[PDB]
């Protein structure tokens, strides 16, 4: 009901995850260019992970602890040999900061939540993270 | 209580200022020079049609008249220094019918919020002289 963003750029194709109950943990893959993510998270009784966007990069986990949501979005999209991606990537907890993931500049956004939480993803994803956007809740 | 707040974009100066949700916003009034001096928001309160006047005096206002079908599902900007002071120094916002802005003509660390699904409700943020920061109450 709440979608923000798609930050990034009209490359590789659609994905969708949807709002979870909660996020379990979310791995960015990244090297000079953010390559992927995984998510887990729990869904109607069940676990699911999804993995978005190429295999490549090195892996940084967020694993979110008791009551610890994600509170912020923060990143970089640029042109990275002739697609528009996801250069830099971080999040930030109520409890601490992570990243950001990869090296290459771009076009900054940021994602600050004063009140609420991101319970979800959906984007664009190819060889590498085209974009990213972000589901909020209460 | 959901209320989802999203943001302040800018500068920890000036004093802090929230308006709440509203119940429909009606028009949206941005004072603009070289920098964003303020906001002006007239809107629906629990009956009631109230305006806050966010900011400072300023420069020239721009009026974004919204329309019954008409909702603000996007804001962009860019927040730099100006004078020892980081204050929005760009501010735009976007309907489902048309697009304003942006306001001001001061570059500094861009943001943007597409709004893909959902509108912005309501406004806070922070001002002084001039608008330090701003932030949008979302609902869907
Ligand atoms: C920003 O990109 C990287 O930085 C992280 C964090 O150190 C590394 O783990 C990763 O391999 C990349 O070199
Ligand atoms: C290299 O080819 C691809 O990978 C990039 C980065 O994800 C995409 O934008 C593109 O559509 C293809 O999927
Ligand atoms: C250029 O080399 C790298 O950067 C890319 C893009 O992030 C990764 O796929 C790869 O594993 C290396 O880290
Ligand atoms: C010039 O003095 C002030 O105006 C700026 C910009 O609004 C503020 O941060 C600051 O705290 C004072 O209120
Ligand atoms: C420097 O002159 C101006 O720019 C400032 C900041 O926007 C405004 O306060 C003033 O009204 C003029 O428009
Ligand atoms: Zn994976
Ligand atoms: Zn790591
Ligand atoms: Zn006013």
């Amino acid at each position: 009901a709440i979608k923000v963003g798609a930050w990034g750029g009209n490359g590789g194709s659609a994905f969708d995850m949807g709002p979870a109950y909660r996020i379990i943990s979310v791995k960015i893959f990244s090297g000079d260019v953010v390559d992927a993510v995984d998510v887990t998270f729990t869904y109607y009784g069940k676990t699911e992970t999804r993995h978005f966007g190429g295999s490549g990069g090195t892996p940084h986990e967020i694993v979110l602890q008791e009551g610890e949501y994600l509170v912020g979005m923060k990143g970089e999209f640029g042109n990275y040999h002739g697609v528009v991606v996801v250069g830099k990537l971080g999040f930030s907890t109520n409890k601490k900061s992570y990243g950001p993931f990869g090296n290459t500049g771009g076009t900054p956004f940021s994602l600050p939540i004063a009140a609420g939480k991101i319970s979800g993803f959906f984007g664009r994803g190819g060889d590498f993270i085209d974009a990213i956007g972000v589901y909020l809740e209460p």
